[PDB]
């Protein structure tokens, strides 16, 4: 199979954002939609960064769409899971609750299946998150914790792409891994695709997509 594209839409203050506002959600989802995206990855970034959230606004976009969507942003409860599920959404992301409430991950993770994707945000080998506890600790002790509990899929951010990284997470999982953040270019996303035997499903791109650095049909052209 070829490399998956997840094209992001990132919601800050009712707005598609980078500092930058790009305007509507909906008109950005449907845009990416409209030139042949087969994914969706929307971020609220209000509930991600703990400044409220855009959780109506969400709903509505995940609606409009007819495409697979993928949710991510403060889902780290069982009422903000059950709102994101009620969406029909494809799959969440849990990042945050992965390394502060380990046994709410492992109890959703049973509940929903591949409902459920896990963020990883690592710097080197240890991973990071955007709640109070600031250290998550190693990587590949995560990995097997979450393995052995079922985690269908994992989002590996570092910290353009860290293709060593994304390579050492494959090594580690027989699930698949979607690599985000750190596309800047066409060639970065070529390079992501030549990972794809070794497990990696998917790239997540927001930024360079509303930079207008490429274009979506670019993108989708350059992973055929």
């Amino acid at each position: 199979s070829k490399l998956e594209l997840l094209p992001a839409v990132d919601v800050r203050d009712g707005q598609a954002v980078r500092e930058t506002s790009y305007g509507s959600p909906l008109e950005a989802a449907l845009a990416w939609q409209r030139s042949g995206a087969e994914w969706l990855h929307l971020v609220d970034l209000d509930a991600a960064f703990g400044t409220g959230d855009n959780r109506a606004l969400i709903a509505e976009v995940a609606q409009a769409m007819d495409i697979k969507v993928e949710l991510s942003g403060g889902i780290r409860d069982d009422d903000t899971l059950a709102a994101a599920l009620a969406t029909g959404c494809t799959r969440v992301n849990l990042g945050t609750a992965a390394l502060e409430t380990p046994e709410w991950v492992a109890k959703v993770i049973a509940e929903h299946g591949d409902k459920i994707a896990v963020g990883l945000d690592v710097r080197g080998t240890t991973l990071r998150g955007r709640g109070w506890t600031r250290d998550g600790g190693d990587l590949y002790e995560t990995l097997d914790r979450l393995n052995k509990e079922g985690c269908a899929r994992y989002v590996v951010t570092d910290i353009g792409p860290n293709l060593e990284l994304l390579k050492n997470v494959c090594a580690a999982t027989d699930r698949p891994v979607v690599a985000s953040g750190g596309v800047s270019s066409l060639d970065d996303l070529r390079a992501i695709a030549g990972l794809v035997p070794a497990g990696v499903e998917g790239a997540i791109v927001g930024k360079a997509l509303y930079a207008k650095a490429f274009t979506l049909e670019e993108a989708l052209e350059a992973t055929s």
